[PDB]
């Protein structure tokens, strides 16, 4: 009923809107209301009221207040964060277990010549009368005691704990209730590119926030159809999908999203920087997209144009799916027809080309082609073949051969994605599983330390 949760700032926040409350790390507050990413709160110190970023604060009695506790992180994202540049041997984090509810997991950066950079996971068990342990000989009253113990010595661990995994201030939340925004709120600063049905620009919103704006050409979309689809796209909240912040519901329609500093995955892989990414990183890029596409599958949605051109890359090298569902709202009329085909033949499933049958299974086919794009660093699919040759070849059972530097398991995934019958193709859930655990035939999941 009432709101009795007291929170403390995990970072400083300077108000940029109207009803937002500014605060500094340590400042404690009372949550008066939970309105999503924004929470109405009261300063325990200066009595001031106002909205605060929910991701910048934590319950005062929580482990979320600790530098080494990572709340709401998956085993995979912990591995990716720990293996990120700027972390050292023994870098570590404690997180909520994904296998045993109420219990915790210790993730540590390790290095072996034969294995390379690795992340080892330890199960922190809870004691019934209070306390925690990884090995029965070593029990602790608190998790801080456990950390300090393993920071003094490995005591069975792969490495002595060094420093907490590095973290950065999270993204500031988009303004409360600013979905359909005025066009004058946006200053278009640099055109990033121009396509068949519109352009993309880097811009500033209300002088305070950098964003990307997809500007759709007049005649490309109905305002009402677009807004209905956009209201669904807004619900597709997942870390591997580009964040849609707002829209201008007047022709020319604008779609405002977070800015992704490294552009398209296609351009990145063809870049001097991306060409140097090792195969394990390429498989991780693939798994990131598979996680996003598994979410879209669980939500009964369809991308309709999956390809490296439609994957965006952050400065932190995180891949995020873009243009999910957009092809459904690009109308087929006299205006768009001049721009040429909406779908790239070499990425499109045969049933979609021949009958317009677009489903999650046609996305699976496209994901297979995207996997080949990634392992080939952006090479055109079906090298040496025109679009007409590809369609007739696919009808005769032709499939792209395994490229160099392509693990056979990855190629096998591609082949399954390219089954002619959509029902015989794998689920994104399966694809995500195989890719997330590609190098984990180690089994055990955790470490069995005595
Ligand atoms: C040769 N190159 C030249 C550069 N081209 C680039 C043109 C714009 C780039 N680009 C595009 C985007 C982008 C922006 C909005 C968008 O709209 C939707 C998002 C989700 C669901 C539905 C619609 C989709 C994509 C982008 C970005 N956010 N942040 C940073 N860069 C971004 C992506 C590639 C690509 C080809």
């Amino acid at each position: 009923h009432h709101h009795h949760i007291i929170v403390v700032a995990l970072y400083d926040y300077e108000a940029i809107h109207h009803e937002d409350l500014s605060f500094q790390k340590g400042d404690q507050m009372v949550v008066l209301e939970e309105s999503g990413e924004w929470w109405k709160a009261r300063s325990l110190a200066t009595r001031k009221e106002g909205y605060i970023p929910s991701n910048y604060v934590a319950r005062v009695d929580s482990l979320e207040t600790e530098e080494w506790f990572f709340k709401g992180i998956s085993r995979k994202d912990a591995e990716r964060q720990l293996l990120a540049p700027g972390n050292m041997l023994g870098s570590f984090m404690i997180r909520d277990s994904e296998t045993t509810k109420g219990s915790y997991s210790l993730s540590v950066r390790d290095y072996d010549p034969r294995q390379g950079d690795t992340v080892k996971h330890y199960k922190i068990r809870t004691l019934d009368n209070g306390g925690f342990y990884i090995s029965p000989r070593s029990t602790f009253s608190t998790l801080q005691e456990l950390v300090d113990h393993y920071k003094k010595g490995n005591d069975g661990l792969c490495q002595k704990l060094s420093v907490p995994c590095m973290s950065s201030k999270p993204q500031k939340p988009w303004e409360k209730d600013a979905w359909e925004i005025p066009r004058e709120s946006l200053k278009l600063e640099k055109k990033l590119g121009a396509g068949q049905f519109g352009e993309v620009w880097m811009a500033t919103y209300n002088k305070h926030t950098k964003v990307a704006v997809k500007t759709m050409k007049p005649g490309s979309m109905s305002v009402e159809a677009f807004l209905a689809e956009a209201n669904v796209m807004k619900t597709l909240q997942h870390d591997k999908l580009v964040k849609l912040h707002a829209v201008v519901t007047k022709e020319p329609i604008y779609i405002i999203t977070e800015f992704m500093a490294k552009g398209s995955l296609l351009d990145f892989l063809k870049s001097d920087e991306g060409s140097k990414q090792p195969l394990p990183k390429l498989i991780d890029f693939s798994a990131q997209i598979a996680e996003g596409m598994a979410f879209i599958e669980q939500r009964n949605y369809i991308h309709r144009d999956l390809r490296a051109a439609n994957i965006l890359v952050s400065a932190s090298l995180v891949c995020k799916i873009a243009d999910f569902g957009l092809a459904r709202v690009i109308e087929d009329n006299e205006y768009t027809a001049r721009e040429g085909a909406k779908f790239p033949i070499k990425w499109t499933a045969p049933e979609a080309i021949n009958f317009g049958s677009f489903t999650i299974k046609s996305d699976v086919w496209s994901f297979g082609i995207l996997l080949m794009e990634i392992v080939t660093y952006g090479r055109i699919p079906y090298p040496g073949m025109s679009n007409p040759e590809v369609i007739r070849a696919l009808e005769r059972g032709y499939r792209m051969p395994r490229p160099e530097n392509c693990p056979e398991e990855l190629y096998n995934i591609m082949m399954r994605c390219w089954k002619n019958r959509p029902e015989e193709r794998p689920t994104f859930e399966y694809i995500q599983s195989v890719l997330d655990d590609f190098y984990t035939a180690t089994e055990s999941q955790y470490e069995e330390i005595p």
